[PDB]
């Protein structure tokens, strides 16, 4: 009845092309069994959003990575947000949501664009640089600890903090292993950074611990959310920014339609995080026996959903596999769906379209002139590197 495939999604050979291998997940049936790690794979948007949508029966407490928390201890202590259910996940969720809240994007949408129009501007200045380390990494960097209220030092622990989480979700494979083995100094960074003194008036992070005696979190609850803002959204952001650039600069027919309106600069980077998909799969664990797709899946399963998949089947998208920055982008789950659909994505956007609209009113072409690399992560996509070359307007 169910397929079962030999495709390791966790290998570096998917990694470096994932697309075929996940039309093959797709084509194979609505649910397949994966036998290199004894899990169930959806790699179609249908069962995709399906899965997503149904958190009772799909549940995230026992854990998002390959790790099932009912047979191992988590490698840290459980988020309160990400890995936790309705309804203990409810008012911390509210919590965070509020935080980032639009009357806060409202009051850093200024200083945000201020900062990527600078950025643009020093970079046009070199010419010739490397859009990852200098464009995708160096603007969230510039404008997103400061917003969290961090202070100066440390500040290099954040990426590495990121890919390590990110890396944790996977199966027990190298990267998870090495992930683990440097974790120790980024750690004990972040988990420093996490108590209120740390964390600058106004920011992001006092305002968590600010929001303590509501009867929706407690203070001994503050530090974990603190730490979920420094464990998710910065290498996304980068990822997804550092994509839209590639994109650009390969479909230069569409930074030309950019240019000429730069308000489209919203939904271009909305079209690069559902083009790359900077998250491409997490887990579920069900809780209890559940028809899906044709498929009968018993309880304590784990359920590997592909979103980079989902979001290029073209049983719901039309030409998946082009950059087109007018696409109606609504539906897509590079963000998620339901309950725990990214409490970060006003941040996230908000830094993405502001950058697109930076270059859309100061570059009149991007030509890459230098080795692209792929960096490699149990969970995320993204570019090591990007040569590029920036033509000014
Ligand atoms: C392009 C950028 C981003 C992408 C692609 C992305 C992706 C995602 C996805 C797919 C989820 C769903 C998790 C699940 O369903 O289990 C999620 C949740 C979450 N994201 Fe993001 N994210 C981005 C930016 C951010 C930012 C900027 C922040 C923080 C400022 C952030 C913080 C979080 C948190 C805390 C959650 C947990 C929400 C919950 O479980 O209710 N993310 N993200
Ligand atoms: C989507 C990635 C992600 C990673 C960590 C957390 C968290 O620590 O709460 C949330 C989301
Ligand atoms: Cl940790």
């Amino acid at each position: 009845t169910i397929p079962h495939l030999a495709i390791d999604p966790f290998s570096l050979d998917f990694f470096d092309d994932p697309y075929p291998d996940q039309q093959t997940l797709r084509d194979a049936g609505p649910v397949v069994y994966l036998d290199k790690w004894n899990v169930y794979g959806v790699a179609r948007y249908a069962e995709v959003h399906a899965v997503l949508n149904d958190p009772t029966t799909f549940c995230s407490s026992r854990g998002v990575g390959l790790s099932d928390f009912k047979k191992e201890k988590p490698w840290r202590p459980p988020s309160l947000i990400l890995e936790a259910d309705p309804p203990a996940h409810t008012r911390p969720r509210a919590v965070l949501s509020k935080v980032l809240s639009p009357a806060t994007m409202k009051t850093i949408r200024d200083g945000f664009a201020a900062a990527a129009d600078a950025k643009v501007d020093e970079l046009l200045q070199r010419g010739c640089i490397d859009a990852i380390a200098d464009l995708a990494e160096a603007y969230p960097l510039s404008v997103f600890p400061d917003a969290m209220g961090l202070k100066q030092e440390g500040r290099e622990h954040l990426l590495p903090y990121a890919g390590l989480v990110a890396n944790a979700f996977g199966p027990p494979n190298e990267l998870r292993q090495t992930a683990i083995e440097r974790s120790a100094p980024h750690q004990a960074y972040v988990n420093e950074q996490c108590q209120r003194p740390n964390l600058a008036p106004g920011g992001f992070g006092a305002c968590i611990h600010a929001f303590t005696d509501t009867g929706e979190i407690t203070p001994d609850e503050a530090p974990l959310l603190v730490r979920s803002l420094l464990s998710a959204g910065l290498q996304e952001t980068v990822n997804g920014i550092g994509a839209a650039v590639y994109c650009l600069a390969r479909f230069p027919g569409e930074l030309q339609r950019l240019r000429s309106d730069p308000t489209l600069a919203r939904n271009a980077f909305e079209e690069a995080v559902r083009f790359e998909s900077p998250v491409q799969t997490f887990f579920r664990t069900t809780t209890r026996e559940v028809e899906l797709g044709g498929a009968v899946i018993g309880e304590g399963e784990k359920v590997l959903m592909f979103l980079g998949s989902a979001n290029r089947d073209p049983r719901r998208w039309s030409d998946p596999d082009l950059y087109d920055i007018t696409r109606k982008t609504s539906g897509h789950v590079g963000f998620g769906s339901g309950v725990h659909m990214c409490v970060g994505q006003l941040v996230a956007r908000l830094e993405g379209e502001v950058m697109l609209s930076a270059l859309a009113r100061k570059v009149a072409a991007i030509d890459i002139d230098g080795p692209v690399k792929r960096r490699f992560n149990n969970t995320l996509r993204g570019l090591e590197s990007l040569p590029v070359k920036l033509t000014p307007a």
